[PDB]
């Protein structure tokens, strides 16, 4: 009733084949490899987890832990001052600030270890398997659509979380991390459930049907008999006779076809010209041409030779430049070049992550709030740098300084 | 029932051949050699072992050892101050600082020697043989798969560890070293067991089967009859007739074939052209072309000479550049180049380790914990620099400074 | 180099090195392993990689010399 088949057509198969370089290849196309990188997704995962865990810190809990450690070490400031029998403010101030600094950086290391354990638990299920990011990105590149199949289930990620959190010894030693983990735990459980639920359709096993009268989609798995959903970022066009996509491969398609045809014709012409001497036969290493087959009351009046051979270097170079420029502009990639003109590194710009990573989470993953998205510089840096940067600004440092200021000032003012 | 062979087909054998330069070779392909480097894995082992050793330190045990050394040297602050008979606190402060600093660097030398022995114990078995890193890399490059055969058994690595730890007299001298080694012992045994258990399949024997109807793999050893696991990083695609892999060699395949065919055609055309003078005969150093063989009731009309010779400089240069660019972008390698654009060294970037080294440990080797991944700068630096860097920021330095300041206060008030 | 004898087996994958004259049995160590492709063996040494190009270059030089010698005549 107005429906038409879309995906199993050979056109999309040819698109995917040209993505793998089945015909033609240029170094400009090589920039596509960084477009499939999962660095941004992992950065977003760890930043969101860091924000979630650290915002659960309690001022009272950390004050209780600090006073418990103080009692355990017996470092009562009045007792230390009386034992030292001096009014040297600088000495006791240095001692107190150093002790608080050692407590703060041991807390930092413990929190870093626990967060690293959590993010390592979450890491494997992101890139490979369910919600595979490269599959989403090459779906958007090939056609501009992201088919999805949803099903509520318990997955291996939840099993890993369960096998991780309970037996972790850090809950027994540090109380504050225990309360922080337990109060936010259902959020991580829901995140794991969302990870399991979302499955991205495999390219060669999914069928897409579109109806043009009303403009609605239908996606189903021929083998599993499961109905899914269709998500579109930039919609296609329906001319009435053929559905015309608007993906970058669609735009690039005619030029690659022309270049490949030219290269094939050049090869065919080159193969013919292997001969050295040619002759002709007519009525009154070597190749003989015989016109006697078609001689019928005829006679040769003249003959000509023109050994053409096509050239294709500039066309390949232009195709490489076009590939590079299109892939740079479409995905808003960021390029770094030095004074002499040498390329140094390729990284995602802030626009790229804001335009692709965030909608991925909000629609393909259906994940809850992810907090403030990272900046373009953060993805370049390392995990420890991101951890320190987020730790400095956020809530925990304010409580830490709040404790430190009064704890220090009390002993010297006394 | 839907199964089909994957590896024994001549395509993968041709891929492995083309890596070894069986056909064609260019300067760009040479950058593959630095990819197979084992420096990153060894640096990761060093960092992991250093972290696993240092965290086992005990503040009480370190204090006990320091006070025992002080008592052995008779460095009682009260007695030494009474002997000096002067009010110069600077002298006693400097003496205490120097003595504790020599204790510091003696502890550091002992720790680094023991750690170097331990890492040397794990050094040979890791990157080569069982769980050999270059085989993992060239499996990823050839196909995108990493066949694995697993078996739980004791290995020579554990034998070396056993020959090391209890035969090391360092435990009898320093209490802290013995206590830390005893605490961290089981983890190293688990690491050795993980090293021995994992075996990477060899290219010439193992067989892998695929089935698209349900998307499953089957890997087995034809001779030993052992069944294993099939790991995939970037999956392939099934287009009915064939299975187009998504490895870099697969992308590069058509261009190399075209270049090699052109070189062969150029050679065969060049060999023919060695003649200087050529003549032809017909019915009424030297080469004679007898057209009389087919000259029957036929008569010549004209003759031609077009001595073509193909050239291949441009294709070779482009292939070299394409090889270099593809290998640089695919594995996220990093280059260092100076003012005039000439390179000086090749390094293993942070993205490279984060995308290859870590999943290798987590899946191929099934390591329990690797700690915080190193930065891209650490692989450049030497072992001693890495040890010194990891020593400074960690718990043992905190304990060391805590002891130092309290001892300085005690000696200055004494 | 010119004395030692090296034997290899493909089904089990083991080596055997012995001195033909002294009769002494030794030990075989490998850094990067070779490859077994049926009725052939392919090493992975740098010279092995460089081999297919040097042969072509030497053949080209030989053919150039052969052609040069012929053209010494004037008429």
């Amino acid at each position: 009733d107005g429906w038409v088949k879309v995906h199993p057509t050979p056109g999309t198969m040819l698109f995917r084949e040209i993505l793998h370089g089945q015909l033609g290849y240029t170094e400009g196309q090589g920039v596509y490899n960084v477009v499939r990188s999962s660095e941004a997704t992992t950065r977003q995962l760890q930043a969101a987890i860091f924000h979630a865990l650290l915002n659960a810190t309690t001022y009272r809990d950390l004050e209780a832990d600090w006073l418990g450690h103080v009692a355990a070490r017996g470092l009562q400031p009045q007792r230390l001052v009386r034992r030292y029998r001096n009014a040297r403010e600088a000495d006791i101030a240095g001692v107190a600030e150093r002790v608080f600094d050692t407590w703060r950086n041991t807390l930092r290391t413990t929190l870093l270890d626990f967060a690293h354990g959590l993010v390592a638990c979450f890491a494997p299920g992101g890139p490979s398997g369910p919600s595979s990011f490269p599959k989403y990105i090459d779906w958007l590149t090939c056609l501009g659509l992201v088919p999805i199949l949803r099903k509520r289930q318990e997955g291996g990620v939840t099993q890993g979380l369960r096998a991780f959190l309970k037996q972790h010894p850090l809950t027994r030693q540090l109380a504050t991390v225990a309360e922080a983990a337990e109060r936010a735990g259902p959020g991580f459980f829901e995140l794991a459930l969302a990870f399991d639920s979302t499955r991205v359709a495999d390219y060669d096993r999914v069928y897409i049907y579109y109806n043009h009268r009303r403009g609605d989609w239908l996606v189903r798995d021929p083998i599993s008999g499961q109905r899914g959903e269709c998500l579109v970022l930039w919609p296609p066009l329906w001319t009435g006779d053929r559905l015309v996509f608007d993906s970058p491969v669609q735009r690039l398609f005619p030029e690659i076809v022309a270049c490949h045809s030219l290269r094939e014709h050049a090869h065919v012409c080159r193969l013919r010209n292997t001969a050295s001497v040619k002759v002709l036969l007519g009525r009154k290493y070597d190749i003989i041409d015989v016109s006697k087959s078609m001689d019928d009351d005829t006679y040769v009046a003249n003959s000509f030779q023109h050994p053409y051979i096509p050239s294709y270097a500039q066309d390949l170079e232009r195709l490489s430049r076009l590939w590079e420029h299109e892939l740079v502009r479409c995905f808003k990639i960021l390029c770094h070049r030095n004074n002499q003109g040498q390329e140094t590194s390729i990284s995602y710009s802030s626009g790229a992550i804001a335009a692709f990573v965030a909608p991925y989470f909000e629609s393909v993953l259906r994940a809850p709030r992810v907090g403030a998205p990272i900046t373009g510089s953060d993805v370049i840096l390392g995990e420890e740098e991101l951890w320190d940067a987020v730790f400095k600004k956020t809530r925990l440092q304010t409580y830490l300084t709040d404790i430190a200021a009064l704890f220090v000032a009390d002993v010297q003012h006394a």
